């Protein structure tokens, strides 16, 4: 059905996903939590966060449950950001390990490996979040941790993206191929090997198109490849929107972890020491 | 009305209660919380104890947020023990200060003060908890903290709080219950048996007189005897749960240093912490 390299290409991506995606978040610990007790600069920031209002649930090995309901909109809308920054950083660290396992990624120059991950970090993080997202309950089920949302919501692009993508009912192979196509974006800022990364991206897209033809005869999956490519384009647009929105919040309320600071621009390898160090460390 | 000495008795008890009862729990900080992670017959008795009064904890925040802790189901039954040990220790400190403000209590020998507090600590604590208990929601409202019961009256402690709240007692009747319970002449280790009994009788007479003077005559003709019956039932619950606490401590230590003295884990030589608090 698939060519020998296509079969090996999917097997490597699926193996990398298994080795680097902590779906139960069993190794996510020592994270911050909400404590137990210039007009437009502050207004426009709040206008977006209301759509992303979530309640946190922390289940334990003994069966107990901690549940955090967020405060209502009235500096109280930034109570969950230190936790989300710790969670995002943990997810990105798994994303970094995902790229290190891919052979086509290791052979790139070290600065291109930094540039590619810097542009696809948010996109690969939301793709993984979609696999743990529950469309019915509106909850991201992250093992011990759960994030439950609190029409006017779908107006937010990130929310509409997760519902549209979950509605496609993608296989694990299609998800990990989306991650590869997003990661190997030749037109990211700072990329040097534009041609090599572009050639790699094209082979992943062909492999995705071929895989869909071999496993989706159903009419519900008509034009699924073109739908996926459109979603990846939309996710890249959402990346630019949220990355700039995040910088505004950091400007008013510092919350980014040291690794997240490198991702935002707050020698290439000299200003990305943590990312450079993580790219040299092995699994 | 009441005699001037009876009025001064209530005025001093109310003054002590005002100075020593943090009704809003504003100073109850730095407490432990459940984390985010033959001996058979010993554990057999322990499980039967903890599963009787399982509660869920709620934490309202200054910003309006709410933390809520649901307990597990049947070494998992020990998750709320450190928090309650912190809560009981804080409550008893206010109980100790309550007795120190009473002049009739300071004039007692230091050993009798230890014996009385040792036997009335649990009873005076549940009486104070009853005033912050909501019968409708089944929740003890301790300011920022709330303890909600989990889906009862079969348990005596549970029916006690509902029956006592049903009486709708005044502040003066509550603080008189505390005095009658504190000045129990038949506590273990009490020496001044006659003096404490005479004091308890004066508190009881004052309580009976207060009810006759501030309540409708026929509707509350047995309200005093209802109160005495509740105090009798509460003293039985004391020995039952204090024995229950000794079992749990034997298998799983959780009691704070002050609680250890309260349980038996020279009367002043084995109650040095309690002795120090009575001196200051
Ligand atoms: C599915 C979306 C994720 C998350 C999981 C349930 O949903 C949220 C829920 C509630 C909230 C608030 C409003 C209550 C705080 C936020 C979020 N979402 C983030 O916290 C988030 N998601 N991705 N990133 C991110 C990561 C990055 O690389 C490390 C670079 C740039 C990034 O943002 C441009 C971040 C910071
Ligand atoms: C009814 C109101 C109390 C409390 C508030 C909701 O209900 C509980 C709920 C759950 C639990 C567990 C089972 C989950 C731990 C326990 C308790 N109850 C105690 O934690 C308690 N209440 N009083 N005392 C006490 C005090 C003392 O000196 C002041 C001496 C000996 C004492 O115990 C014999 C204690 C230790």
């Amino acid at each position: 059905g698939l060519t020998e390299e296509q079969r090996m290409m999917i097997r490597e991506l699926m193996d990398a996903q298994m080795k680097t995606f902590d779906t139960t978040f069993s190794h996510f610990k020592n994270f911050r939590l909400p404590g137990v007790l210039e007009a437009a600069k502050w207004s426009q920031v709040r206008k977006d966060l209301c759509s992303l209002k979530v309640s946190l649930q922390l289940r334990g090995e003994d069966g107990s449950v901690w549940n955090y309901k967020p405060p209502a909109d009235s500096k109280e809308i930034f109570s969950l950001l230190p936790h989300m920054a710790d969670m995002s950083t943990y997810m990105f660290k798994g994303i970094i390990s995902f790229a290190k396992v891919i052979s086509y990624f290791r052979d790139l120059p070290i600065e291109d490996q930094i540039s590619l991950l810097k542009g696809a970090a948010f996109e690969l993080c939301q793709l993984r979040f979609n696999t743990v997202f529950n469309a019915e309950t509106g909850t991201w089920e992250c093992g011990r941790l759960s994030y439950c949302l609190e029409q006017q919501l779908l107006l937010e692009p990130m929310l509409k993206f997760h519902y549209m993508l979950k509605k496609l009912q993608l296989h694990e192979e299609e998800y990990v191929l989306m991650q590869a196509i997003s990661l190997f974006s030749p037109d990211r800022p700072g990329v040097l090997q534009h041609r090599v990364v572009d050639q790699l991206q094209e082979q992943f897209a062909i492999t995705l198109k071929s895989y869909i033809e071999c496993n989706r005869p159903q009419p519900a999956h008509r034009f699924l490849f073109l739908k996926i490519m459109a979603m990846l384009t939309e996710l890249r647009s959402i990346n630019a929107q949220h990355t700039q929105r995040l910088l505004r919040i950091q400007d008013i309320h510092p919350f980014a972890t040291p690794l997240m600071q490198e991702l935002f621009g707050i020698s290439l390898t000299e200003r990305h020491k943590i990312l450079h160090r993580l790219l040299q460390e092995g699994s």
